[PDB]
């Protein structure tokens, strides 16, 4: 898969498992034209979000709905979503992994980035 | 100042100087108003973007251009910039500091909310 | 494996490899004995280190050289090395990934304990 | 001050108060000799650890009490403490800041090294 999202969870040391994401692109016109969309399986993962043909150069924005994970578990968190914008595949195809730790007052992003 | 923000980069081991940084208050018709913008400082803090009178409670986004601040260093970095994104309350304490953690192809950003 | 080191390097957006990690017990005297070692493979993993049947309750330190690996890219970094102390089995058997995020003045760890 | 440490809770969104702190320093023999300790404050800080004079290059052991902290919140926490472990140069500016954020399984540590 050229771009794969992984959760996990501070609090507990675990995956974070349903949490949804939204991934956008900007368009043309420079607004975010929805991209692809899906939800962390049991191992914090999701997989399938797009192809090397449809995954073009562009500005990519994926959102990490991080407030209704920690509101399903009892907790008001800080933030309402963790948001990773990047170019993508501008000096040729790449694989992207977009990492996100989550706390309730913090989380941090990482991305690794392969050449296939 | 209810809205503090303080920037580090974990590369050098240093405050991150001339960030530039915007704040917008989320409008009704859903879009990101303009709302306070400055610079870090020598200290990689940014004081005076508002006052207890307009930082109602609202949704607010916290952009920080950590493209610029890698560029100027000669270092290719991964995202276009840091957002964060989050509600005001006046249920919780008055005062918000955002500190980022900056590294070219990582970010981790806390919120410490005191008094 | 029930024990796991996952290191990726937050410069480069790359996994940390040929990283070297140290792995203790403390014993019965209450020193740090050597329980197993490696290095960090292509992936920026490291499986291997123990079995279930040697993985006993215990407290464990595991010592990433963090120090080494900078130096032979060029960099002077802060940290002699990551350390990640912790207790483990202590309510039976879990599987441990320990994961490292670097930077030269900065690294973050965080433990997914899974029940199999 | 040389040395300060400081202390913040990704939980709660807060400083980490009244959490132990240890300072060692490497002797000739390979052993972890104490050098300065205390409890951090209401800000989440911890400073007078030492003075210029005692702050010799050298390797200091700086040992964060987690388990203590999250054990007291009621919250089952994984490791036993933080260690952030490093030489001190004086060909380098003069005022280290140790800052470690918290999580019950993850913390991250930060060097802050200014004048
Ligand atoms: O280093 C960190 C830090 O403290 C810094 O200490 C240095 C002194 O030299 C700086 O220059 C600067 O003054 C100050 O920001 C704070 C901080 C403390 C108190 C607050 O109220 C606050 O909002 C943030 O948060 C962090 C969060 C991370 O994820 C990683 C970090 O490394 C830090």
């Amino acid at each position: 898969c050229p771009l794969m999202v992984k959760v996990l969870d501070a609090v507990r040391g675990s995956p974070a498992i349903n949490v949804a994401v939204h991934v956008f692109r900007k368009a043309a016109d420079d607004t975010w034209e929805p991209f692809a969309s899906g939800k962390t399986s049991e191992s914090g993962e999701l997989h399938g979000l797009t192809t090397e043909e449809e995954f073009v150069e562009g500005i990519y924005k994926v959102e990490i709905d991080t407030k209704s994970y920690w509101k399903a578990l009892g907790i008001s968190p800080f933030h309402e979503h963790a948001e990773v914008v990047f170019t993508a595949n501008d000096s040729g195809p790449r694989r992207y992994t977009i990492a996100a730790l989550l706390s309730p007052y913090s989380y941090s992003t990482t991305a690794v980035v392969t050449n296939p």
